[PDB]
Parts: C-alpha cells; structure tokens; sequence
C-alpha cells in the first residue's frame, strides 16, 4: 500500500445511499468522464453507490466504513486483501437487490495456489506432512490436502470430497509440522496439496440485503483466515442466504441476526458455512424457511468437509413447510461438528462423521412423524446425543423422534451414543419409536448405546424406546444394542424384536418386582404372570426369591422348606414360584415372591 | 444532519464530572432555547442538552467521547441507534435526574392489531386472524392475555402470552418462525404488532439516578438489541441495565454490578418480558440478583421465554433474607443457565427451567439452599452436570428445594442427572433434593440419576424428600432415586404417609457374608446393612456359594436352600434352609443378597 | 487532556514496517525531546515515540490506524485505556525492543493495606480487619500468603490467596461479593487493595520482542479487562498475550498462535494469577500450551480461580516431551473447560478442575494420555460428557492419568461420568483411567459412571487402574466403576495388593446357559465368562427356568435347587441340586446368573 488513507468512508467517495437507484449517468454525461473519477466503472448504468464503495476499497484503506444510509448496489464489490468493514448498525443497509450474476455481493477473497505433492501418506492422528521436495510453505500458512474424486468423502453428492486444512507451525527440509492432527488417511498419490494465504476479514454493525435474481450471499468471504463477524444483520433474504463463508480457516461469528424468508425450493439458509475448518457460531438468532444455520459445501478445488465446528448458545428457528426439515443443518460433508446449548424450533440434523448435539432444547419438525433429530448422509464414527430435552408433537411412527439412517455410502462403523435425554411426546401412539436406527443396505456395523431416556407425557404404550433394523438387507449389521435407564409408559419395548435384529448382542435395563401369594395344597405355588413394564427383546436373565409378606422372619411354610424357581419367563412377564422339595404345601400359608430380570450380552 | 455520526462533545458537552446548568452559558431560557430548543429550564445540564441535541440530529451513530457526563434529565430516542463511548472513561451519570424516564431510553413501536379467529395450540406454527392482519415479514407478533395472573397467579403481572417473528402472510394466515409454547384461546387474547428498534451499546459506563428506581440505559420494544463492553457504577438503588419487551437480545462482556440496600429488587442487569435473549461472557454482581429475570405491568408483559445465560460469573452477597444470585421470576418459560458460576445460588421458576454444567453454591442461610423455586408453573425442571457446594444443613429447605403451590398449572417433572454435592456441614436432617408441594393441584414427579455426595460427615436424612406440606398426600406419578453415593444410613427416599403410595424406583444394592452352620433347620446370616435404606421392603435375591468361591454344593449331607429370612428397608438376613432335618454344626458358606425397587 | 481519541499517526508514527530512528527527523536529541519529552535517545523509533506520545496525551481511546509499527521500546499506560486498530493491518511489532517492559504494558494500582483480625473460613462472605480498612465499594481486596508453596509445594510461586470485589464497608467489616474458597489464618496472610485499570483492546495484531520473553500486549492489575478480535504473529520465543493479577477478564475471538521452540513455556495466550476470567469464541495454537494458565513470582501471585474457557479450538503440535495444548498449572482452583476441542490434550491440575462437553485427543506420546495432571491439590476433578480419541496405548500412563504426590492438601475425588473413548491402538496393557498416587498423604477416590470404549481391538488391562507407586497401599475411600462398555476380558478395576482393601462398587452383569441333566446330585454349567472381570469375588444370584421360558417346575421327579457352585472374579458356574438323591439324565433347564459389587 502506497495508499493515501487508513479509513475510507464510502460517502466521502461519492455515495448517495438514499435508497434509490442512481446510475452514474445522473452525474456524468459520458462513460469517459465517469471513468476519470471512477476508473472501475464499466457502464453509465453502474450505480453511484457501487462506484463509491468500490473506490473506497480501491484506496487500499484497511478500514472501509459505510455510514448510515441505504446503498443501492447494482454490482458487487471485490477486495482481495485484509479488510475491516464497518457500518452504523441496522441503519447501514447495503442492498444488492439490483445486482445480477456471479459476484453480486460484497466479496473478499484470499489466495489459494496448488503446491508440490506429498511423498508420504497421511495417517489418522498424524502431525506432520512430508513432501517430495521442499514445500513452498511458511509458518502461519494454511496447507490443504484435497481428493478431487467425486464423493470421496461421501458418495451421496459429487462435491462431498475428502480433504483437510491445517495451519503450519514450521518447516524443516521437506517435513511440515502442523498444528492439530489429521482426521483421516490421505494417500500421497491421490491428493493434491494447496497453500491458502487467507485474508483477515472483519465485519461489524452492518445490514445486508441480497440480489433479487442471483442466488448468492450479500456478504461473502472466500479463502479467509481469521474471519470475524459480529453485529451483523440481513433483510429481504428472499432467494438464498444472508451470509456465507467458504473455504475459510478460523472463523468466529457472533451476535448475528440474519433471517432467511425465501420460498422452500432448494436451499433457504439463514447463514451458510461452506467447506470451512475451525469455525464458531455463537450468541445469536438465526431464522430461515429451511436451515437457519446451514453447513454445506460448494463444488470447487479444496471443497473439503466442514470440520472442527462449534455452534453454541444459539436461538435457531425455522418454519413449517411441506417437506419438513430441521432448522439446524449438517450436510453430509461434515466431520467433528458439535451443536451445544442451542434451541432448535424446530429440528436438528446430524450427518457426516463424528456429529454431536448436547445440552440443547430440540423440537420435532412439523411432519406426521415429528422427527427432532434426523440424518441419512451418514459417514460413520460416533454420533453423540447428550443432555438434551426433546419435544415433539408427532407420532414417531414412520420416522423415529431420533432417526438415523445410513445407506450404502457409509464408510466407517457407526456408534450412536444417546445419554441423559428427555423426550416430551404428548401425541405418542403404539407405533412410536423414540430412537429409530434404520440401515438402508448399510455396509458396516451400526451400534447403539442408550443410557438415560426419560419419556414424559406419552399417553399410551409406545412401540419401543429403540427400533433397529435394515430396510433392505435381511439383517442389520451391528455389534451391540444397549438400552438402559429408560422411563415411559408401561408396555413399551426396550428394543422392538424382529428377525433383522434378533442376532445382535444386547444389554437391556434391569427390572424387578414382588407379589404376595397364599399357598394351595400343591407341590408348586406359582404367582400369576407379573407384567414386565418394559418388555425385553428375548427371554431375560432372571432371579427369584421368597420372603414373608411383611419382611418379618419366616423360614418354613407350614412343614415345607420353600424352593424358589422361575416357573415361566417371557419377554413381557414372569411367574415366580416356590416348590416343595417333596410332597406338597398345605393350603393357606403366606409368602412373598420376588423377581428380577436383565439382559447383559455386552 | 451533515454527519451520520454525532459526537456529543461536538454538540457542546463539557463532561468534566461537574454539574453545569445552562444558566452558566445563557442569561435567559429563550437564549438557551435558541441553541437547544429542547431545553425546558436553565437548570437543565449542558451535558444533557448536548446529548439530546446529538440524538435529535437523527444520526444513526451517537458517540460520547471520554468524559463524565452529568445528566440531570433523561434522553429519548425512538429509532434504530448505535451508542458508543470510549470505555469506562465514558461515564454517563444520571445521578441528578429524577422522575420517569431518568435514563437513556430507546423505544420502538407496539400497536394492537385484530383478533385471532382460531385458537393457538401447543406446537402451532401459524396464526389465523378474523381479517387480513396488518403484519409484514420481519414484524414481531405478540399474543397477550390481559387477565391478571394468567401465567401464574402468584403475581398479577405474571400474564400469559408469546412473541414470534413473522415469516410471511397469506390472506388471514400468518406463518411464524418457531412454534407456540402454549394454548391461546382466540377469545381470551389480544394481538399486537411490535416493530422494534435495533439498538446497540458498546464501550460505555453508566450510573443511575440517585432518587428514582430506573435503569440508566433502557431499551423497550427492541428487536435485534446488541449490548457489549458495558459497565455500571454507583448502582445504589435498583439496577445497572434493563431490556424490556424486546425480541432477539444479545448481551456479552458486561460488567454491571449492583450494590444497593436489600429492600425490594437490587439487580445487576435486568431482563423483563423478553424473548430470544442471550447473556454470556461477563461478570455480574449484585446485592440480590446479579442477573434478574423479571417483568413489569403493562400490555404485552409476557413471560421471559427462550433465554440462554451461559459462561457467566454470577456473584451476590450474604443478606438476612438470603436469595440466589442467578434469578428466575415465575414469569419464565424455557430459560436455561449453562456453564455458569453462582456465588451464591440459582433460582428455577416458571415452566421448563434448566441449569446445566454449572458450579452452584448454597446461599448463606441456615439451610444453604443452592437451587430454589416456589413460583412453579410446571413442565420439566432439568438439573444436569452441576457441582453444588453448600455450607448449610439442608434441613428446613433442601440443597435443591422445589416447592410448587396452588398456582401450578401443569404437572411438574424434576430431572436431576449427574450432579455432585459437596456438603461438609450435612447432618441427620439434611435433604439433598426436597420436593415440597404446598397444596399442589397436579402431579410432581422426580427422576434422580447420579447424585454423588462428597464430604458429608454423618448419615443424612435422605437423598430425596418428597411431600406436600398441606395436603394429606403428595400428588405424584413417580419418584426415581438411582445412582447415588453418600454416607451410610442415608435413605434413598425418606418415607412418610404422604409419599407411601407413590410408585418408586430405587437403586440396586448388594452384598455377601460368610457363615458357619449351626445344628439347625435354618441358618440365617446376621443382619446385613443396606447402606442407603429403601422407603419400603425391597425386592430381593439371595444365593449361596463357598466362602472362597471354589466348587461347593452340599454342606455336609444337606442341599442348602437359599431364602430371605427377614427383610427390612435398612437390612436383610439371607439364610439357608435344609429341605428336611437340620444342618450339622461347623459347615461353611457364603450368603449373597441383592435388593432394588422398580415400580416404574 | 486536549484529546479524547488520539490517533498514533497524528502523533507522528510512520508505521511502514521499517525501523525509523528519531535521528531521521531530528538532528539533535534536544529537538527530539522538545517534541517527545519521553525520548531517551535518537535511536528510539519514531513509531514508539508517537505511540507513547498518544498515550501521554491522556486520551481514553488510543487508535493505531493500519500500518506496521516498528517499536524498539515498550509503551506504558497506568490508567483506564481503550486501544484499537484497523484489524490485522494494525501490526504493533516489538521485535526490536529488548529488556523488561518490551511490550505494550497497562498497569493498575496495588497497595498493601491493614491486616485481618479474624481468620477467613471456607464459605465466608465478609472480612474483618483490625482497624477500619482503606477500602471502598468496587475495590478488589486480595488476601495473600507470602510463604513459598503455600498453595502447592511443587513450585515456590504457587502461593495461597484470593481476590474479591468489595460491596460495602461497615466499621472494620467488609462485605465481599462471592465467597471464600479457602481458610486464611489472619496471622499468615497479608491484605492488599487492587484498584485495577479498565483496559480494552480490539482489532489489533501484535508481534513480540525477538530477544526478551514477554507478551507483546500485557495487562497487570486490570479490573474489567476486555480483549476481542486480537491477533499475534511471529511469536517465536514466549507468548502472544498475557493478563496478570487481574480481576474480571473477558477474552473472545482471539487468534493468537505461538510457534516457539519447545524449551520452557511456548504459550499462545497466557493467564497468570487471575480471577473471574472467561476465554471463548476463538482459536488458540502453540508449540506447548495454546491456552496457558500459569503464574508469576510477585506479591499477590495468587491461584488462577473462577475461570471459564469455552467454545474454543485449542491446537498444539507433536514434540519430544509431549504435553497437552489446554494447560492448567497447579496454581488453579475452580477452572472449567467446557465445549472445547483439544488437538491434542488437556491438563487438570490444582483444586476443583473440570472439563466437560469437549473433544479431547491424546497427546503424541507412546501412552497417548489425553487428560493428565500431577500438581494436584485435591478437591473434585470433574470429567463429563467428553469424547476422547487417542492413538496411544495407555500403558505407562492412562488415557486419563491423574497422579497426586506429596504436595496434595485435600482429599481427591475424580468424577468421570458419560465419556466415550476411541482407542484404536489399545492393547492388553491399556488403562482407560489411571489413578496413581505418588506417596499421596490423603484419600483419592473415583466414581466412573458411563465409560464407553470404541474401536479397541483386544481386551484391555482395565477401565480403572488405581494404586500408589510408593506406598504399600493406596489411600482411598472408594472406587466405583459402572456403566462401562469395551472389549471382553477388560477388568473393571485391575486388582493389586495396593487396592485390595478399598471399598468398591462394580457394574452389574448377568447371563444364562442351557443345561442337560446328568445322573448326579448336582448339575453345574461349565464356567461362564464374566465379560468385565471383577477385582474380587462378586455378589451373585442364580436361578432355574425352562430353556424356552414355558412353564416348568420339577425336572423329572426332582425339585431343582439353584446354587452358585463356583464364583470367580472372571467366571461363574451356576448349578442345580437335588434335595436328596440324584437327577435322572436327560432333563433340561436354563441356569440364570447375575453378579455385582456394591461396597458403597
Ligand atoms: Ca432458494
Ligand atoms: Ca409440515
Ligand atoms: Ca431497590
Ligand atoms: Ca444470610
Ligand atoms: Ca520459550
Ligand atoms: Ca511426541
Ligand atoms: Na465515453
Ligand atoms: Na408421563
Ligand atoms: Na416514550
Ligand atoms: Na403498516
Ligand atoms: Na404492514
Ligand atoms: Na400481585
Ligand atoms: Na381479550
Ligand atoms: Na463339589
Ligand atoms: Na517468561
Ligand atoms: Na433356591
């Protein structure tokens, strides 16, 4: 920068910003005259507000301030360097309604360039990269490995491609020390390697409205490193999205208010994070037709998964539509994304690998089923669902309240961890399934650990706490199904048994009871069948014992030493009994028959 | 205006910490008014006159450079506005102001619209009006029940109602973002449109009126309100900050202490009748409530709802009528504290109240209640992953004490999972979780799973105490008490006539004891203590092995038949019997036992 | 002051990334000093001279517009101050500065006051002085024990003490916000008053001295410190940011990487002897500790206390002496990490240390320890709702490894509830949680509940290993191991002579096996494997049913009597006996069993 100023105020550069379109023709008779002031002008139709804005950026000033006003922009702006954008709050409205075509937005874009190849394959947990020749990298650069094969992350969509970003600590010869560690295997002959020298971009106290005609965010950062978004507003988001960051590293978004209100067609996102690493979204209010927070991807080099994302302390709202979908998104190109301490009105999506939601209030979508947590684009790894309060008005019948359904694209074993959750299901029926695991010709094991599943307001026996099958295959491939720490209506199966899950090892909650009996003149005195509140999927492991009715001292019953046995054991009932060693009891004696049950295959 | 930023000093402020009346500068009121037309009296301060002049320019951004502004009148803005200062050095001091509006007030728009024609059900995602409504996308629509106590009877201004942002309107049908928490009968509610103001404050320090109880910075009918890097001092009467009847409010990095006498309020920051609010990343301190969640008495004084308070350091002081530093008045629905520190105490009231992930101290009362609530609507009270520390005895009030009354409107469920309790002064009267209905009209049920008591020096009364203070019995669907640890002799549930009929699930326990046979038909082991006694006779098992665990069948010539010879809530005698005849004296065995309750 | 915003370029800075000595502008030192009285030599840089001149103006707000400021001296401010820049483009570079104070320093006031007359107890909420104290509301009062190692003996500067904000003073009694974590004997402590500076920094980039180990931006004796949108680069020696002996510190959206050789420290950001601090919303990276929680050696170098680190991405690198990226030195009390990513490793040390809701990787050592601590005071170490991933073997050091020594001051309780452990390189020597006292003087007790091991390829050594490396026995009140899942053959607790006497509670297990009778008095099933072996003989039940579950009583002419024929820690033989005589061969039954331990 041989720049003349450090802060550029857009109005000093000629902006009118009175909410009307003012072409350069209002001020200049010819294009040549206009270009003598604004060399970047291409036509006299170009708006004065745009010409001024781009002039301010072209000054080189690190800080570009747009004072209060309604800037009517019929072209996008471009910055390719570190920049801090500010306004006066909601009063600074930057409106791209009239802009059309690629780049119809406030775009800031860093540098991405392909570098030399690796000579050593990256393993999971690796903390160095080794190159065939000394790499063109310096401390602080971001290095990206990228697998250009379609679907190399997940086959569900071609742009779901594998790869990863790391910040560079140091370089020694041909070995690069990276911060963090590798989530995945990257074979050296399969991946291309890039260097990202990202731009540091900040936005604060500004309000944007997007193009009416072209689906693009009104403020967009590409190849950012150290991106800061605060106190950011959108309005008239009538097509696509209010904000997007793409192929960025180290992104912090807080106190945003960026609602989408577009027709439900293909996207409809409040804010959009695309192919980013080390991002945080907190302290704000997100709203949309479909996804208030959208975690997606685009189709370009280094379109690697969203990874290492923390979305927390957010109010996340959507609306009822025909094809109901959760307001908190996660597209399948996701790894190590965690929602924590959020409200979802309504619904959350867990997809990709290593997906987590904790400490949240989560509503079922307004479908017949009322699924509150849904995912199909499932890579595998661990899906963690902990300390949430779920509320649904649906029936959980065709799709579960939690519904996780991997398909042929699954790449690793899946483990679903669901611990200490509450489920408020006032419209539950005998078909309701609280957690529904449904493989769709899944190729690898899918296993479940439920521990702490408290169902509130259910008016009748439900189908089950857990439903587990494969819709296509003859059996579900799984290592275990654990169902523990449940509460709900009597008659609700722990696991609904089918031929598809009968072979899978299972652990099912311990249950117990006792019943008073009066003896008959019989060798065996069996209680009537005692109901098991939450039926097992198969005959449980049981105990039975005898005491007095009161718990006072008692040994013999009449002249008989009573021998406790399990006379009948069903998945849903038990008949404890006592037998005489020889002969028969006398009629009229008294006892209490105790029983317990569990399954513990793992 | 020429400038979209108005700097208060550029409008004449002195801001040197002294009172400068306009009479210092102008000989007559007319002369003053020729410069400041808003001036009313020559006593009005120059700092105030400048500040209102700045706002009156219409500038979206009003900046008060460093200085001590001595304001003896309040300021008013009724539009979107961004306020800034230079940090703690920008001190806007309303000490000398008295009367209504003795503050920096920013206020939006609220107007009544037409009535609904369809009752709103729980979970509803549209509203239907009798005629096409005067709403546009982005407006906030508020339903309001003007009947006193229509949320909770405890206080007349605890009225029912709800705010939603408008997505779209088709005919008479409005599509709302989010969903309805409640039933709203169309003949019982009024409907309002709120077109709120976007208000920001950053890098400013306020001091309130000395005489009139009003926050020094107040936003009413805000939408998209942003507060950061905000300080208060000399908060000697009421509060340091208030937002009222706002939607979408974000408060971070605040340092707004209260230090007023304990009388009627004493709030660090105050959130009154707001929806979709967040408070994080800050330090809150007060005499009573460092963070206060309250309400006022005006139209659309609906419950605080959908609130997230997280990552906060929340401090109070010891007072005579001890009360938690983290407040929740009864006009609260779906308020969640997460990852906070409370030195000392939190309150859970209203409906669907939550605290998770927090370090929570007992107040400095005899009882040392750490979590308390009485103005209880119902729904689910969730208490998870906390570490509680109390120096009290938990006797009259529990360490967790939840006590709904006649005002309860829905069944209550208390969920207390994976909590730790550090109770170095526990006694034989200590109750860890005390559910006490006060003539409650509806069921109150409990699920405790994971309750680890540390440092208790003696047997406590119980992990759970559950009763109704007035009624003959407690109305409840279940009491579950599982995953506990504490001193031996502590009841899982303390049994009384008031709770005897309630279905209960109680932690599995077990043991074993070696015995030597006597020349008897029955050989009963000594009484084995049940560490955490049950509320009634448990469901039991008994078995027999060798003492070593090596192979053993017959004992002498006798096939031993395991039985439960006696069972108490606090002990058991497992035994073995001979099928006929007697054992010989001197045989050896080990008798095993287990116990649980599982009514639900 | 003539100025409220001072712009450093208006005060003369060039800031073009080159060193410009004052000699470029002034022929003589007399002329330089006439403009810049603070100039000491003509070699002093123009950028530095301008920056110090801007601070010396008294302006509350000092703005450094975009530029690369080449500072060959440090700056000093001793008052409330707001620093701003234009973002990453404002680069304040102290590379060329050397010696003490080679940084942007802002420092408040600390003075010794009068002594206490009453010892402070745990939970105390007032302080009583021998004479009326020199304190006012809002001040911070600090008690300090100057004896070396008075917090932990491990290091001399780990001294006891505490900070509180003053609410009010009545005679000689001070009312404090919050409460006392500790006992402070009045004869052992000195008392100080801290009148801290309110300091803010936003939108700035720093680089440190090349030669002297000091943060480039440093606050000492701050109160209400605010850091946001802060960057560092070329952190080649020590750290990018440090706050020291501050109260109420909020740090968000920082990007401050360290990249120094692994020698003695290597910290991204550093918090030293602070209270009521929060770090959130950012990205921290370093050679050793991305977030460093340490201390210095000076008066009032009290423990870090009441700290919340949340929603952070925390990264380190592989080094020879692997160490966790999320630090906690032993001088820590009530520090909580929540909802963070650790690539790789976290440390829990001091007292009352917590990590929840986090994704935690094992460091790149042979053992792959993910959570480590040895400078252990005691209290409660809470580990909840985490997902651990390690590529190590957990053999010499556990995945979680907590190892108090002789310096331990209070009983230790480790609470590990609902964690998941991904251990693809686990072996028969792997220990998930390893408690290892090193001649510990006080009890160390464990509650594991919910420990789910994923990807382990073989039986591990144990879920819990607990011993003392030095003493003949481990001093402990209890070891609870519940809610586990992992490979078959993995011990719940690995038994040794050192832990054999400790009360234990171990997960309930069960099974069943079909048998066909022989012509025998006793029909025993073969040994049934217990998936997770107990540390000693479990408490068992056994029963008999039909194989189908259909009705069955007698087996031929025999009433079957269930017994525990053999019980080992790792297997069981349920059996049935005839009361007299023998079964006939060829009858059918199903023998059920269960097991648990519940000493506590
Ligand atoms: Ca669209
Ligand atoms: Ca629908
Ligand atoms: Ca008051
Ligand atoms: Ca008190
Ligand atoms: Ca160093
Ligand atoms: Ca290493
Ligand atoms: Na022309
Ligand atoms: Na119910
Ligand atoms: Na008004
Ligand atoms: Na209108
Ligand atoms: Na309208
Ligand atoms: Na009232
Ligand atoms: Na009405
Ligand atoms: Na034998
Ligand atoms: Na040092
Ligand atoms: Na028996």
């Amino acid at each position: 920068a041989d720049r003349l100023n450090d802060t550029a105020n857009v109005k000093d550069y000629g902006a009118i910003a009175d909410g009307a379109y003012h072409p350069l023709s209002e001020r200049f008779a010819t294009l040549a005259e206009a270009q003598a002031v604004y060399p970047h002008a291409t036509a006299l139709t170009d708006s004065i507000d745009w010409a001024a804005y781009q002039a301010a950026i072209n000054s080189g000033a690190p800080h570009v301030h747009a004072p209060g006003g309604h800037y009517v922009m019929n072209r996008g702006t471009l910055a390719e360097r570190d920049i801090r954008y500010t306004g006066d709050g909601y009063a600074t409205r930057v409106d791209f309604s009239l802009a059309d075509g690629p780049g119809s937005c406030m775009l800031t874009q860093g540098e991405l360039v392909q570098i030399g190849d690796l000579s050593v394959s990256v393993v999971k947990g690796a903390r160095t990269l080794t190159f065939a020749a000394a790499p063109d990298l310096a401390p602080g650069d971001v290095v990206i490995v990228y697998n250009p094969a379609n679907g190399s992350w997940l086959a569900d969509r071609d742009p779901y491609r594998a790869g990863e970003m790391w910040k560079v600590h140091s370089v020694s010869g041909s070995t690069v020390t990276i911060y963090g560690n590798s989530s995945s295997v990257y074979l050296f002959s399969e991946v291309d390697v890039y260097r990202m020298r990202g731009v540091r971009v900040s936005v604060d106290q500004m309000h944007f409205s997007p193009s009416d005609t072209y689906a693009i965010a009104p403020f967009r950062v590409v190849f950012g490193d150290g991106v800061k978004v605060s106190n950011y507003y959108a309005s008239d988001v009538t097509r696509y999205t209010g904000l997007e960051v793409e192929r960025c590293f180290d992104v912090s978004i807080n106190a945003v208010s960026s609602p989408n209100r577009s027709p439900a067609v293909n996207d409809e996102y409040g804010i959009t994070i695309s192919n980013c690493h080390n991002f945080s979204v907190y302290g704000g209010y997100a709203a949309a037709t479909r996804h208030a927070v959208a975690l997606g991807g685009m189709d370009a080099v280094c379109c690697v998964p969203n990874r290492n994302g923390l979305i927390y302390g957010m109010h996340i709202e959507g609306i009822d539509i025909d094809s109901d979908i959760g307001a908190g998104d996660m597209h399948g190109n996701a790894d190590k994304i965690t929602y924590d301490n959020c409200e979802f009105r309504n619904g959350v999506i867990l997809q990709g690998r290593d997906a987590t939601v904790r400490n949240s209030t989560i509503y079922g979508v307004s479908s017949v089923s009322g699924e509150a947590l849904y995912g199909t684009e499932v890579y595998g790894g661990t899906y963690t669902i902990e300390n949430n309060r779920f509320i649904s008005y649906g029936n959980g019948a065709s799709f579960g309240i939690i519904h996780i359904s991997p398909g042929t694209s699954q790449r690793e074993a899946l483990l679903i961890i669901a611990r200490n959750n509450t489920f408020e299901l006032p419209n539950a029926t005998g078909s309701t399934k609280v957690l529904f695991l449904r493989g769709r010709n899944s190729p690898l094991p899918c296993s479940v650990n439920i521990d702490g599943m408290h169902v509130h307001m259910a008016p009748v026996a439900m189908q089950c706490f857990l439903f587990a099958d494969d819709q296509v295959a003859a059996t579900l491939n799984s290592n275990y199904l654990i169902i523990d720490g449940v509460y709900g209506p009597s008659g609700t199966y722990l696991l609904y048994p089918t031929s598809k899950n009968a072979a899978i090892p299972t652990r099912q909650m311990h249950q117990s009871g006792a019943v008073n009996v009066t003896t008959t003149a019989s060798a065996t005195v069996a209680a009537p069948a005692q109901t098991i509140r939450y039926p097992y999927s198969k005959i449980p492991n049981v105990s039975v014992q005898v005491s007095s009715q009161s718990g006072g001292g008692q040994s013999a019953i009449g002249s008989i030493t009573p021998v406790a046995i399990a006379y009948n054991v069903q998945p849903n009932s038990i008949r404890p009994a006592i037998m005489a060693p020889s002969g028969s009891f006398a009629a009229g004696g008294s006892a209490r028959l105790h029983w317990s049950a569990s399954l513990d295959d793992i």
